[PDB]
């Protein structure tokens, strides 16, 4: 009666009703199964029940998330559910933490990070890379938080007691959050203020958190600093920022 196949599991986290998970711990214990087992993940992408739960936040909330994390912890999973990543070429590296940030749920971000979610995991699949259409934010959780203009989430990622995210982290192409901000910037008057606001906030954070490191001098794998990247990519407004910032 307590048997959970993937359908039951996924359906039982999609509606956000934790009582629908009744019997799951006992079943996993009996069968020596884990929530990260191939039978419990989407075959095409490696999508897990935790990712499903986070994708199904309503009003920032899915009451199934913590129970899943607790079940996984209690099971003693050697490969924690929290850090599972997509395995397909398109969504490669996508994690529950990335989803939580995209959903703009600081509460979910905190829950995941508290439970060990890897703040330097890279969403590096084709969907997440330049260069037709893509959903680019420089692959990293911090960079996603910055590119989506979430200072509260950026702040938490940088300062939390579990795994602080590094301002110096780079994506698969050596792009830091500053490079990512250059990339997502445009030359529109209506959009630049928000971008330059996080940019400046991050530089200020750098002065606090890595004072000896000149973040603007970090070069990506194409040997470009954020300023030189801006110039290359025709990001005139941020290029002008970045130059005139200290005035």
């Amino acid at each position: 009666p307590n048997r959970f196949d993937r359908d039951r599991l996924f359906n039982a986290v999609s509606r956000g009703v934790p009582e629908d998970l009744a019997g799951l711990p006992e079943y996993l214990s009996k069968t020596s199964k884990y929530l990260t087992d191939s039978e419990y993940t989407e075959g095409s992408t490696g999508k897990t029940c935790l990712m499903k739960a986070v994708l199904n936040l309503k009003d920032g909330v899915n009451a199934c998330i913590l129970p899943l994390l607790q079940i996984d912890r209690d099971s003693g999973n050697p490969q924690p559910l929290v850090n599972a990543q997509c395995t397909d070429d398109y969504y490669r590296g996508h994690s529950a933490l990335h989803i939580a940030i995209e959903k703009r749920s600081l509460q979910c971000v905190k829950l995941l990070v508290e439970n060990g979610a890897n703040v330097h995991a890279r969403a590096c699949g084709r969907f997440f890379q330049k260069g037709g259409t893509c959903f680019y934010f420089g692959e990293l959780p911090l960079s996603l938080a910055a590119c989506t203009k979430q200072w509260d989430v950026v702040s938490y990622l940088l300062e939390n007691p579990h795994q602080p995210a590094s301002l110096q982290a780079t994506d698969s192409q050596g792009n830091t959050v500053l490079h990512a901000l250059v990339m997502i910037s445009d030359n529109s008057a209506e959009n630049i203020a928000l971008v330059t606001s996080m940019y400046d906030g991050l530089l200020q954070a750098g002065a606090r958190l890595c004072p000896t490191v000149q973040l603007e001098d970090i070069r990506n794998l194409q040997d470009l600093t954020p300023l030189k990247l801006a110039a290359k990519e025709g990001k005139i407004e941020i290029f002008r920022h970045i130059l005139q910032r200290e005035f």
